[PDB]
């Protein structure tokens, strides 16, 4: 994900496009004082064009373009799609040729300001045969340090050793001392990655895996929030995001001719590898398998089905995935309506009322209204089939703000707690659906916060949690699965609230 520049201004990027780019170059950068905020800027004509994305929480907005679930999705769509941008006037705007960065400071394998001790003690403490790091040095300035650790992963016994490698910088370049000269610490890393280093009598170091630090036991969550509360929320976020070049599964299916207007947006869509599909449909509908909905199982387990909300002619597929999965729990996360625009189809019957959609037919049994949701509880079988009949208990959360994110977690809490238990309650009940406007965003949040405060519940403080490898292992289900850092730093401080109310417990 070279194309990605995390610390350059407008000017900056122009002159970069101008000097080392060529017609059809292109970078994307954020704004610093605006998050959520980004630009893509371009080269054509010899001059610079700047585009603004915008993410509210729920997708990547590109004026004049489409919606995305990444960065790295949005490159790879324009990337094979030319034409397919244009400007204000209409013209054709081509990325062809991305201008990579040579910044190090969004990798996981670096560590800029530790000491040697310091890096020793952490690979000593949190690592194992092949974890490695990159420090600069503090005795030649400019200069850098790659730290790693190798031995036998069975007290200390002698069985394995920290050793260090200096790199020079010599003309804006990196070397080891002998071989290669290379542009950035990236193409150095990357290099040795491949082709590990060997000293004269055999040991081989390997570069396997990045130090860890984001693992940790929960009764350190209070004071790693009060670190990364003093601009560490954000370089933990965006180190996140730079690994989003790793998941660009097939989405196949999804761009079906068949299957493209059951897609909120044409470009949000579920990975073939975990998409939900659907069996016994009519037999005359020559595509009835398809649902923009992803199976999310982490790694007696609780899983989820995370989707968009209905169009009006899905309406009736929402239902067939309800009943074909066993679910028995739903939430929504936005209201019908927000902004005056509709984000959550209506797809269920008035209070008291039964309606028919397709095959299946839903009674609303009783609605409650608590502070900050609106529960309803349905009964859903099939036509024609008396005791198929089910319940299912929908969860309707009403008070999630129209931008950015609760300033409270008191409520989102309160929430997940009660849908917690109405779900233990019901023996064999299928996953748990989570859905509205696209489904990556909130749908996302909420999904993640209840991951780990699972963990929290059934173990206690002696559990490690780990937040940014969790969301990395469920943006491997569902494309994007949360979009901001405030809602990132929100899922920190949900879990710190969790924990402070178990402590006073
Ligand atoms: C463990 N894990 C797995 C995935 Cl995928 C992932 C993505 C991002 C972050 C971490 N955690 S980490 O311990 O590797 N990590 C924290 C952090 C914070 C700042 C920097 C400076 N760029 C570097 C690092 C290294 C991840």
């Amino acid at each position: 994900r070279r194309w990605f520049h995390p610390n350059i201004t407008g000017v900056e990027a122009e002159n970069l496009l101008l000097t080392r780019g060529v017609d059809g170059s292109f970078l994307a950068r954020p704004s610093k004082s605006n998050p959520g905020d980004f630009t893509l800027s371009v080269r054509r004509n010899g001059a610079v064009t700047h585009i603004k994305i915008q993410n509210t929480g729920d997708y990547y907005d590109l004026y004049g373009g489409e919606k995305f679930a990444t960065l790295a999705e949005l490159v790879q769509y324009y990337m094979e799609h030319h034409g397919q941008l244009k400007e204000k006037n209409g013209d054709v705007i081509e990325l062809k040729y991305p201008l990579n960065c040579a910044d190090p400071t969004s990798e996981r394998w670096f560590h800029g300001h530790l000491s040697g001790k310091e890096a020793e003690k952490l690979l000593t403490e949190k690592g194992k045969h092949g974890s490695f790091l990159v420090r600069e040095s503090q005795s030649h300035p400019g200069d850098f340090v790659l730290s790693v650790r190798t031995g036998d992963d069975k007290s200390n016994d002698g069985k394995s050793k920290v050793t260090h490698v200096m790199i020079r910088c010599q003309e804006l370049k990196y070397d080891v001392g002998g071989g290669e000269r290379f542009d950035s610490l990236t193409d150095l890393v990357e290099h040795y990655k491949k082709n590990p280093m060997v000293e004269t009598l055999g040991t081989v170091l390997q570069l396997k895996q990045p130090l860890n630090t984001t693992r940790i036991n929960a009764a350190e969550i209070e004071s790693r929030v009060r670190e990364l509360s003093k601009q560490g929320f954000w370089e933990e976020f965006e180190t996140l995001q730079q690994q989003e070049c790793k998941l660009l599964y097939s989405r196949k299916e999804g761009q079906r001719q068949e299957n493209k207007n059951k897609n909120r947006y044409k470009n949000i869509l579920p990975f073939d590898h975990t998409r939900v599909v659907l069996h016994d449909g009519d037999p005359n509908e020559p595509v009835s398998d398809y649902i923009n909905a992803n199976i999310i199982m982490p790694e007696p387990k609780k899983s989820y089905i995370a989707t968009q909300g209905c169009l009006q002619n899905t309406v009736n597929d929402f239902w067939r995935m309800v009943f074909q999965e066993n679910s028995r729990v739903i939430v929504m996360t936005t209201k019908e309506v927000e902004r005056g625009k509709s984000k959550c189809v209506k797809y269920w019957p008035d209070e008291y009322a039964l309606k028919e959609y397709g095959v299946m037919r839903v009674r609303n049994v009783k609605e409650s209204a608590a502070h900050d949701y609106t529960l309803r509880e349905l009964k859903l079988s099939k036509v024609g089939q008396g005791n198929t009949e089910r319940t299912v208990w929908q969860y309707h959360f009403r008070t999630w703000p129209d931008h950015g994110v609760p300033s409270d977690p008191g409520g989102v809490l309160d929430f997940l707690e009660e849908v917690h238990h109405k779900q233990e309650s019901i023996m064999d009940a299928g996953p748990v659906v989570v859905h509205c406007s696209a489904g990556i965003g909130r749908t996302g949040t909420f999904i993640v916060i209840d991951i780990l405060i699972d963990i929290i519940r059934e173990k206690g403080v002696d559990c490690d949690i780990d937040v940014p490898k969790t969301i990395q292992m469920v943006r491997s289900q569902r494309s994007g699965m949360v979009q901001t850092e405030a809602q990132y730093r929100f899922i920190y401080m949900a879990v710190q609230h969790y924990i402070e109310t178990l402590q006073r417990r």
